[PDB]
């Protein structure tokens, strides 16, 4: 299977590097695009856990972001999650 990742799980990685959540049922891995992202590595940190849909959605992003984002897909989110 995809490795899917809970809520808590992806919740767990929340600190200073360690920086997942979940866009419309899909994590994302960040944690080596902190300095990397030009939204500056601040936003992503604190939204990171999950529950960021609304918040990257509300910046909008570009298809080149939404086609990045495939690209730094780590899996799915769990299907005990929904
Ligand atoms: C799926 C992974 C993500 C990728 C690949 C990505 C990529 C990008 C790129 C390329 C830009 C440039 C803006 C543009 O012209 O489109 C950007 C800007 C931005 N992103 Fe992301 N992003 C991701 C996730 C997030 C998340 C989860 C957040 C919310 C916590 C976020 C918040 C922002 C903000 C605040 C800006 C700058 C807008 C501003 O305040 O001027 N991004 N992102």
């Amino acid at each position: 299977a995809v490795k899917y990742y809970t809520l808590e799980e992806i919740q767990k990685h929340n600190n200073s590097k360690s920086t997942w959540l979940i866009l419309h049922y899909k994590v994302y891995d960040l944690t080596k695009f902190l300095e990397e992202h030009p939204g500056g590595e601040a936003v992503l940190r604190a939204q990171a856990g999950g529950d960021a849909t609304a918040n990257f959605e509300a910046v909008g992003h570009s298809t080149d972001a939404r086609e990045l984002s495939k690209t730094f897909i780590i899996g799915e989110l769990h299907p005990d999650d929904r």
